């Protein structure tokens, strides 16, 4: 099929080349695992695994324990085995093209998931979800992967090169700037989620700006981007790459199936602002426990997973009304009713369910 040569040039991250400037944003729980990511990577853009959740891979097929159907404790919910076998499979897809690994700050045993990841042959660490002031503590015996912080704020890039360099003599070596029409949890206060201040656009050249003091640190916008005309708009504001989920969200080879049942049918007045125990506000579908929450009929909540550290085992699961945990992993294994749903701003948008491939050529050609 005829697809013009692309103009987009290859992204270089630490030692790892990416044929386009272009990263699917990691999603989890389920959501992009070897067959989303394996095949983004094969078609030369960063395929980035999820390392949150891998307990709940195959049914749990590689848990050493489960507590009311639930990966018990971090040690489970955070599978190494489960992430071995991810990554392994995504490698039978892509070979050598690189491959990210996404873990947030928040969770419990974050240093032994990073770890996980380099030892399961990730090329790049990206976390948001926090400050990631000690991420080179956990990677420094994986000198060879590239370390993404995800912010928000010229700020927390400046904060992140200081505390970086003087404590380990390194910085990370890229930085995506993270804007409020991202799917899942926001990198801004609940009352600034509606702000002008924040779009995207306004952030870009800010954080780039900030970046000159230190290199040119490369700077890879997310939030909001659906096209190429999009990711033109991103590049001459001076980023050097983009990072999009909801198109990848709406492709066929995407490891939660429900979603291409889910996001044909999405309507913009379904997609909300929720508090999470997390800690950050997140954009999600209303549907699932979501609506269960509405009519008073919602899981109880028994902390068995203890995902993230925010939420003390269940204190802040109990005041926002659901275990995040619970419903991301109901949702990857098919939960219409009680599954918890992420989405991006442009969710409203998919309409048909395509491939990698023809979603690549379409960001891509010319
Ligand atoms: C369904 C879904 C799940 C997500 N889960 C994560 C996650 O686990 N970790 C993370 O850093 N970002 C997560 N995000 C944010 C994306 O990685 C990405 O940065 C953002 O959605 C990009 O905006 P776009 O969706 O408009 O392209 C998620 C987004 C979606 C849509
Ligand atoms: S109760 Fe809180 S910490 Fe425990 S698994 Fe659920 S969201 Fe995670
Ligand atoms: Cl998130």
């Amino acid at each position: 099929h005829h697809h013009m040569v692309s103009t987009l040039k290859p992204l270089k991250i630490g030692k790892h080349t990416i044929k386009f400037p272009i990263f699917q944003g990691g999603m989890g729980v389920g959501i992009s695992w070897d067959e989303l990511a394996g095949n983004v990577a094969k078609e030369g853009a960063l395929g980035v695994i999820s390392a949150v959740g891998t307990g709940y891979y195959k049914n749990m097929r590689f848990v050493e324990r489960i507590v009311a159907k639930k990966p018990f404790e971090a040690l489970n919910f955070y599978s190494k085995k489960a992430l071995n076998e991810i990554f392994a499979n995504a490698r039978k897809i892509c070979g050598n093209n690189p491959l990210g690994a996404n873990i947030l700050y928040a969770i419990n045993d974050y240093g032994r998931v990073l770890r996980d990841s380099c030892e399961a042959g990730a090329n790049i660490i990206i976390t948001g979800a926090g400050l990631p002031t000690n991420m080179p503590e956990f990677a420094k015996d994986f000198s060879d992967v590239a370390l993404i912080p995800i912010i928000s704020s010229a700020k927390a890039l400046k904060i992140l090169c200081k505390r970086w360099s003087d404590r380990y003599k390194r910085i990370p070596d890229a930085f995506i700037v993270e804007g409020p029409l991202s799917g899942g949890h926001q990198g801004f206060k609940y009352e600034d989620c509606f702000k002008e201040e924040f779009r995207l656009e306004n952030l870009v050249p800010k954080v780039v700006e900030a970046s000159k003091e230190w290199g040119n640190i490369p700077i890879i916008a997310a939030g909001g981007i659906w096209d190429r005309k999009d990711i033109d708009t991103m590049l001459s504001l001076g980023a050097s790459g983009v990072q999009m989920a909801t198109r990848f969200l709406g492709t066929k080879e995407c490891d939660a199936k429900v979603y291409a049942d889910l996001l044909p049918t999405l309507k913009k007045e379904d997609i909300l602002l929720i508090k999470s125990p997390v800690g950050y506000p997140a954009r999600a579908i209303n549907t699932g426990v979501i609506k269960r929450i509405e009519e008073g009929n919602a899981p109880k909540i028994a902390c068995v997973s203890n995902c993230v550290a925010p939420c003390n085992r269940g204190e802040e699961a109990k005041k926002v009304g659901y275990c995040i945990a619970d419903g991301l992993g109901r949702s990857y294994l098919g939960n219409r009713e009680e599954g918890l749903y992420f989405t991006g701003a442009n969710g409203y948008r998919v309409d048909k369910i395509i491939s990698v491939h023809e979603l690549i050529k379409e960001l891509t050609e010319g």
